Order: C-alpha cells, then structure tokens, then sequence
C-alpha cells in the first residue's frame, strides 16, 4: 500500500516523448529484428548466400529508401549485428535512421522456451544481464526494445500457466528496460494457428491482455511509456467460417477496448500470417471502426513490408531500386491505414462481438 | 481458455442501452438511498423525528423538483423501503423518476463486515439470495444498482487481502446484476481518512482499480454494461500538504487513465466528504483535465446534491419550494460540472 | 507483510481441541444435515411422507442408537431444523450426542448458486450474516460447521474461476467459523460424474487443494482448527478403465500429501455415490496405504452410513431396532477402517 | 485443468531417489559453493591470496576429510569453478565427493536483481540457457541444484510483489531443473536482519513458503523431487526479547507444518548469522520438538560447518589436519543434531561461539 517511486519526472518524460514519436500520426514500425535462422529461409527463398555482407546490404536496401517513408516510419527494429552495421558512406544504421526521422529499437529476448507439464506452450527467456544490456543498447543508439512471448489457441490452450508466466516475464522485461530509459514494447502474440473462430480469438485476446496488464501493474510498469504489440483478433488460418474486414476491426478494436488501459501511447500491431495487402486493408479497417479508440493504433510489421522488397531484390544488386520501390509503396499503404486513409487506389454490429 | 457466453447480444444492449442513459452527456446521479439508520443523524440535525412518513416526505420533496433537474440527473438510487413508496398523488417513486427522464437504482448490498486477521479492515456482504432480489426488482421498476465496499489508507492499509476479497466480491455482484439485465455499479471507496498525501492515494487508487478490473475480467463481467463509482484522487483529509483542484483533477483523471478500460462507459464519482461546492470545483476540474477522457466523468453525489435542501426544509412542510430550490441549483452546478462548464462566479509528476 | 491476530491463544486452543476430539482414533462423522428437499427422494424410496415428525424419529433413530456407536462417533452433522428438535424423552438432539461422547456440527451454506459464464459450474451461497448464526449455533449447542461446495470435471471444467472462487468463499466462511469458535470443515468436493480416468481425477484434486490452501493462507486461517472433507480420489463413474482399492487409496493419499499441509488436523471423506460397503473398504485401504500420512483419516458419511438403515427403518415405528442395526453395523465397520483394521470377512506411478 | 504430465514415472522415481539420498537419515549437506568474491573475503582474514590455487586447495581440504564425515554428508553444493577442478591425485572433485557417498550439487543462479518500484527488494536472475547448463552439469556429475532467493522483513517488506516474484522464478528454476534429472533445491531465505520478533519472522515465513508451494504447484514440479532450504523461524539480530532454542524450534517446526506438504523430502536449513554451536544447537532443538514432522530437518551450511577449520588452517599448509579435524568435529554433530541426538559439554572452540553473522550490504 506504499509507494516506493521507480521512475523519476524526468525520466518517465523521456520515456513518454519517445514512445510518442514511435507512434506519431501516419507512422508506424518497420520490424527488421530477424535473426540470421530467421532471414536463412528469406534468402534461400530468392537464392541469396546467407553472409553479413548479404544480410547487411539487405537492411541497408530498407533503412536508406528515399524521403517518402520518413513521415511513414515512426520506428525500426532491429537485431543485434545490425545496430553495430554502416552504411556503404560509413554512416553507421542507428544514425540512418535517426537523420530520417525515426527511432531506433533493438530485439532483447532471447527466444522461447518450453514449459513443463503444459501441451507444448512455451515462455521467453532473456532476463539475465538484461539490465546491462539495456544500458549499453541504449548508449549505442537504441530507445525502445522488442521481446515477444508466444501463445497458441488449442484444445486445452492458453492454459493458466501459459497466461500467467508470459505476462509475469513481459512485466519484469518492462521494467528492466524502463530502469534504464528504453521503452519496452509489450508483445503477448496469440499465434493464429487452428480452426477457432472469431469470437474464440476475441475471447483469448481479452483473457491474455487482461493478464498482460494487471501483471504490468503489479510490477509497477510506466504505462505511458510502454507500447503494446497484439496479434489483430481474426479467425484461426483453418477456420471455415468467413469473415469480412469490418468483422475483424470490430472484433480487434472490442477486445483492445475492454482490457488496455487509454495510458497505453500506442499499440502497433503484428501481421501474423497476412499478405502485405491484407494487412494494410485490416488496419485501415481497425482505424475506420465506429468506436472511440484512445491509442494509436498502427504498424509494426516485418514481412508485410518486406515481402515484395526481398522478391524484387533477388539478391541482384541492379534490381536496389526496383526493390526499395516496393517497400516504400507498403510503407506509405501503411502510413494512411494507421490513419485509416488507405484505399487500393492509393492516396486519391457491436453487441454481438 | 474456453468462451461460454454469460450474456446474449439482446442482454448485452439491454445493459449497455441502461448504463448509457444514466451518464448522457450532462447528467448525473441522485444517491438518495439512505437507510434509516444512517439518515438518522441528518434528520436529527434538524430536529425531525426519524418517521417512515418523513422519510417519505423528504424523499418526495427531492424526487418531485421542477423539470429544471430533468437534464441534469440521469439516474436516482433509492433504498428498499423507498423503492415502494408512493408521493402524494398516488404515483409509486420509481414511476415519478422515469417520468422525469431518470433511470431508476436500487443499494443492494448488506453492508461491511470485519476481516479476521486485518487491521480494522472489511469486506462488504450481500449476494445471498441476490439473484432473486434483482430480478424482483427489475420487475418493480429498477436498472441499475449500489453495492458499496470501503478501503481504507493505513500505515499497513490496504491489505493484499482487502485489495483481493472486495474485488472479487464486486465482480460477483456485479456477475449476479447482469444476469438479471441490472447495471452494476462498480464502486470500490477508498476512504479519504488519514493523513496521506496526493500521490499515496493515487497510487492506492491505481492498484485497487487494477485489482477491480482484472477480478471483472476473471469473472466474465460486460465492462460497457457497467459504471464504476471510485473517490476522487485526494490528499488524506487530515494532509499538512495543500494541492489545488487542478492537481486533483491530474492525479484523478491520470490514475483513471491507467486502469480502467476504455469499455467501461462511464465514471460516477462519490463526493467523499467534500462540501457541495467543493465536489462540483473538482468535478469541473476533472472534465477539464488537458489528457485523453475515453469515458463519461461524472457525478453519483448524496450529501453533496442534498446538504443545502435538507436545512432549507427544516422538517416543515411550509419550506418544500425553498429546499427544492437548493436541490435544484446543486442538480445545475454538476450538470455543468460534468461538462466542465461549471463557473462559480507536467503529468510526468504523476 | 504484518500480523495482526486473527485468533487470540485461548481461541485457537478451543478450537484446535475440538478439531482433534471429532477425528480421534477410531472416530468419523455421522452427516445426517440433509435438508427437508434433499431427503425427500430417500423418503420417497420407502415410501414415507417427507413430514416434521418423520423426519424428526428418523433422526432420532440415528441418534439414540445404541452405545456401540459412541467410540466410532467422534461428530454428527445436524440441518438446521434437527438442532432444535427433542428427543421423546423430552432431551434436545444435541444433548443426545453429546452424552453419547459425540461433538455437534451444523451446516452453514446456502446451496450452490450458478456461475455465469461458465459451462454448468457453482459457486456457493451463505456468507450474509453468517457470524450471527455461528454466534447463536455455537450457543445452542454447535462447536463444528459444514459448507459445501461443489466441482465438476469436464472438457472445460474446472475452470480456473470456478476454483478461484470456491476456494475463496471457503476461506471466508472458515474465517467466520473461527471468529465464533466453530470449527470449519472445508468441504471442496469434485463430482466422481464423467467417464474421466484416476489420474485424471488425482490431477485436479491436487490442483484444487493446492488453490484451497492458498486461499485458507491468504485469508489468515488457523489449520489447526480446521478439518477438510475432500472427494476420495477414483475414477469417473462412467470410465471403463477398473482399478483395485489399492490404486484409489495410493492415488487419494499421493494427492493429499502433496497437498495438505501436516497442521491440518484431519481428513474426513465424503464418499460421494459409493456403496455403504465400499466406501469402508476404500477408508480402510487409504489407512493401510505405505506412505505417511500426518493427518487423521477418517469419514464424514451420510448416505455411506445411512443407506441400510433406512431402508431397514421403511417409516416403520415396529423395525426401529433393525433399523438401528444397521446403522451401528456400518459405524462399527468404518470405526475398524478409520485405523486399517476392517476387513468384510511403484507410488512412482502417481 | 488437464494433466500433460512433465515427468515419466522413470523420471519422477530418479529424481526421489536422489532427494532421499541427499538426506538420509544422519545426513546433511555441506554448502561449499561461495564465489571467488565471497571466498576472497575469508580467505583475506588469514592473510591468504585469493587465487585459483588457494581455493582449490581449501576446497580439497574440506572434500578429503576423513572417513567419519562420510555418514555425515548426504551432499556437497560446489560453485562452477570447483566442479572441474582436481585433488593433487587427479581425481576430480565431484569424483572424491562421491567417493565418500555424497551426492554433488552445484549452483545455478546468477545473483539477485533489484526490483524496480520496491524498497531494496530483489528477486534473483539465471534462468537463461539453465536447461542446456544442467543438461552439461548432470553429465559432469552433479545430480541437484542451488538457487538462491532472498527476502527483508521491514516496515514494508516482504511486498507482494517480491514475494509472488520470487515464488514464481523459484518455480521457473525448478521447472527447468527436474526436466535435466536435477533435483532442485527450492531457497526462499528471508534475512535475519532488523529488530523484529520471533512470531513476526513466524508470520513472514509462513506468508513465504505459502506463496512458495501454491507456485511449484502452478509450475507442475513433482514435490517428491525436490527439497526445501530455509531460513529458521528466529527473532531478527537486532531484536531485544530473547528466547530459548525450544521457542526457536517450535516457532520452526510449526511455521513448516503449517506450508509445507508431506510429499517434500526434506528440509535442508540454512544457518544465516547464527554461530557453529548454535547452528547445531537450534537444528537438534527442531528435530527435538514434540510436533508431528513429516519430511527430514536437516542442514545445508557453509560457515556454519567451516568456521572453526579455517580458522584452523590460517592458510598454513601444515594445519591442514587440524583445519580437516575442525570440520569434521562440525560434521559429526550436525549428522546427531539433524537426528536429535546432539549434547555438546565440551570442547567446542571459541570459533565455533562466535556470531557469522554479516549485514546485507
């Protein structure tokens, strides 16, 4: 029943200044965090030869796209070899992306690992040294960090364990890296794997969050300096029920509304297993919703940016601008959906759930 | 991790239609719902015998105010006994607030009882039988109801276990109330007795909300077919430390803003102790605060709508207009209040 | 994270002596509370209207039975209505237990009531006002209660709300008992319902105790001055799978061990739907198991040491005698098995 | 509320086994796994070097005891260092540990951590990679584990957070352990610093260990696999009332009795500040008590066992047999202290009298 101050005036300021500009209107984040196992698949999907020069003229093909994604990028994530990366001209990245307007964010968990007695659910792990490597993170650039904990919907799943250790170790996460004035993004994915419905993903959305916040409370986290990263509530991949843009919006903006605080600056939401397309149209949708929304709600997407930059790339050196073309198009989409301006063409119920 | 909906689409709209019309844009909420013994006093004060035919006659004398109230009051929680009573003309109580434009509540709770093992601390009983009440009631004519628990500010106050215990006491009311298409009002008082600063009660004011609703969420509760009736954010009454309405209203509105969820339709605030005017100066400055109000932030006053007219009645039958009067201007400065139009002429500190 | 004395020396000597004067060795509890309605149906079977007076001798059939009985009879749970009721000889029913060696129990809950939003789950009821009445049972007579609550295993079921809140109002009405010198028995029964198998039902009975004890901590209670009245762990009613007494009993006392705490001063079954005969060969193999067991573990019987008295009663004045037979045939039998002695003629595994 | 078990009945009968084994009737544990920087400061008060050397020899010294230990340890905790290091006849130590019929423990926790928004709580850190390190410590010859946790009793203190937190990783840790054939030892030690009473350090122990079971059983962990090491229920260092070993050994026993199930293998106490002699004499006045005592009560100490031989030893090549008699006499009555059977009347040096007790800096 006492309190006993974590943060100082001072420095929840600087975590709230930095977790708006993240978020600022029309910008969102370009997570470009991938691991050397994760982008193997990506370039082998174009025959490229996984290498740091590789993967580093890959992310420098991202961070220097022209002009036209500075309004549009609040935020870019990345992986630890490329915060420590330069550009061709020497520059190092987390200055790139600073002198065009964005704010640099560094992945700090270190995967996920089974728990026991549970149906194959997991936790993430990460927390030793965190607070040192936060401190020095943060002298090299970075303002905010990234660690997802992961959740499946299944017959006997999230279980109580699953909810509750996940929201335990997101709420030490948080404020390890608010000890040391990087704003942690909250990131309690519900996978999309399974025949459930709508109604079922709403349901376990709600559940999770609620879980996710009181933990966050308990822990004594600066919500205001804290951005929260959900899956969009939509049916399981194998669901045979359809539904449209508006039922999905409807059921993401319901769900967010009955569990996250409106101290929360902004939620940026992952893409799960959409096509850039997709995603670009549901966030719209979520943003169009006729519900009074008091967060930002945003982007922060790596393959519905990437998709047809990495496609048209080929790992040909000739084919740079054909391929930073096609990420600058899903950047600027993005831009207007999280304002919800998105149309194809370009610039120019609710008590049931 | 499995969904078995507690509510239909149609009781759903029944409930969030209710809660809705009792905190409309300008209005607020009469707590005349007294009971014999805690009016006691206040009759007393005014040297009225503490009769059922009084109690009736007061209740009516605030009940039947000119149309000038209609805008302001959107909702009126009466007792048991009033709940029954009829004015002068015939017309049962419930029926003269619906005329008027009011939703009418009902105080279901039992009262408090001590926890064993904690320092003076309590937890509030009631929902024996509480279904069978509700639905009785929503039959004669209430939407909503009061259950009320009481937290205290202490050097070991509140206890981990008074924190836990009233909130899930709360969620099961509140459960039991919309089973039977009742709004439940939500409202967890954390008392202003003490000494404490601003910031200690904000900070208790925090992890009891957040304890409120997660013990909501636990038990399946429909947050837009509820209100949430808390104390204000202030310094402990007997605080060395003086703030201005404008702290108040930062400390309130932040506090709100970190723990209830944007669903929630709307917030009734309890006066406390605060004088009448006092209530309606923080209560404008509430509505005032410069950050992001996802709900309604209003009033559910008692004392603070009453205080003037109980003295202007003095018991005599001869004063109705005048203490009527004093009613009415109190229904008006809220309604403004509410809206933050009420004149009586850095939140990283937080 | 500071003490404040739920219970004085005095309090918890009371009530810890007679926890330990009901489950003394060789000693279970006659559950004889059935409530006008739920021993309609066992009247109806001997077809003999459900009716004051009937009710009334059949109890007292059951309490006068002859002195065999009293070193097998540590408690006797009396409804409400029996309390106060008279022997013909004009001695009040407690008083006939009492000068029989036996302490008396009554029971203190209201039903089970619906837990919205779940699958079929409950709660139960019985909170309001609850000091009171122990205040005026322990006067009259009452030194031990009963509060039943009730748990189904299902897909989806129990619940993690369900065991939440069931483990929550038992704390309370233990805190209550003892704030009145009444010792509580905890009493968080799992329906045997269902075609689960044994490991099944130990899994959740583990869970499920491990959530009553945290509650029973939280909420400050003395257990040492408690009793707890768990479902035998066995498989569902509907499981094809067979299994021996020995498995119930390495199952039902593998759980328990990993459950309850040594300071719980004892253990009284229920026996659920099991014959008269089985359940006292399954206590008799739970006694006989080779683990430790820290805590007494006897039986809280009702239809397990009724059922062939009834019958052999049939509302007949005439077959008294029969009738009480074989209600001391079956206190004897599960006297013997309270202490591993009746007999009718790899814990790795776990 | 369905079971997907953790553990196979093969697993499960492992893990009990060597929890039993570890305190078997007479046996105790030897807590022998302090840091370099702890170490340093001990051996700095016998003017000895802190290198590798003079740890490992110091280390040796404590292992190569004679025989009449053997009955006495159950189980020796080592720190990383020392679990790959060699007597001077080559065998490795967790070799001659077991040699003599203990079972080798080694640390895993990587200290503690503060907690931010608390009053100088902390909860303790080490669960990154721990599955692969025990997975590597079991085939190095270590069958269970350390892991540290720790709590203050103050005006606000323990809080409910540092308490649910450390409950939970303590679970973690566990989790982790009895998945690699490690048998955990779960050590929620609430300090002995402050002026509290006894019933006040009663009350917080039994708040303590309540938070601590309902999380093992939340985390799934097999109880029959697994110890306990706490503190003794015992008024704080600075408290003015005195009380008398029977009061400190009911105060004990009924705090356990009231939060720890039967299914737990044993307790493995921790001495805090408390001297050798007292050590002893508080555990044998605990396995004394009149109350019903369902799990062994034995102890786990590290000064409480050394004091006196390295005292003894000085750092003093040639004292080596004095030092190794010094621990030995510690040993032989804590294995009768842990049964009940310990009277000192005698010898017992002024060492073995004297407070280790150090503030929590």
């Amino acid at each position: 029943p006492h309190s006993h101050p974590a943060l100082t005036p001072e420095q929840k300021k600087e975590l709230s200044d930095i977790a708006h500009r993240i978020v600022a209107p029309g910008k969102g984040i370009l997570a470009a965090n991938e691991s050397t196992g994760s982008i193997a698949k990506r370039l082998q999907s174009i025959g490229t030869e996984n290498t740091e020069e590789n993967r580093r003229f890959y992310r420098q093909l991202l961070l220097t796209a022209d002009d036209r994604v500075n309004p549009c990028i609040g935020g870019v994530i990345l992986f630890h070899e490329t915060l420590y990366q330069k550009a061709d001209d020497g520059r190092p990245f987390p200055q790139v992306i600073k002198s065009k307007g964005g704010v640099v964010g560094i992945k700090v968990d270190k995967g996920v690992v089974p728990l026991a007695g549970t149906n194959g659910e997991t936790t993430t792990q990460g927390l030793d040294g965190l607070s040192e490597r936060c401190a020095q993170y943060k002298k090299d650039g970075a303002d905010f960090a990234k660690w997802r904990c992961v959740l499946k919907i299944g017959e006997h799943t999230p279980s109580a364990l699953a909810i509750m250790e996940n929201a335990n170790v997101l709420a030490r996460y948080a404020s390890i890296c608010q000890q040391n004035g990087i704003v942690p993004i909250v990131e309690p994915e519900i996978l999309p794997d399974g025949d459930h419905d709508l109604k079922r993903c709403q349901y376990v959305t709600e559940k999770v969050l609620a879980a996710v916040y009181k933990a966050l409370s308990d822990h004594h986290i600066y919500l205001e300096g804290t951005l929260l990263k959900p899956n969009m509530v939509t049916p399981g991949h194998a669901c045979t029920q359809k539904y449209s843009h508006e039922e999905i919006a409807m059921a993401t903006v319901t769900a967010l509304r009955r569990t996250v605080p409106p101290a929360v600056t902004g939620v940026t939401f992952l893409s799960g297993g959409q096509s850039e397309e997709e995603a670009s149209i549901n966030l719209n949708a979520i943003n169009k919703c006729p519900l009074l929304k008091p967060w930002a709600l945003t982007f922060s997407y790596g393959r519905a940016l990437q998709a047809s930059a990495l496609k048209a790339w080929g790992g040909k050196k000739e084919n740079l601008k054909a391929a930073q073309e096609e990420y600058v198009k899903r950047a600027l989409a993005n831009s207007l959906a999280c304002q919800g301006k998105y149309t194809p063409s370009g610039q120019a119920s609710n008590h049931a759930y």
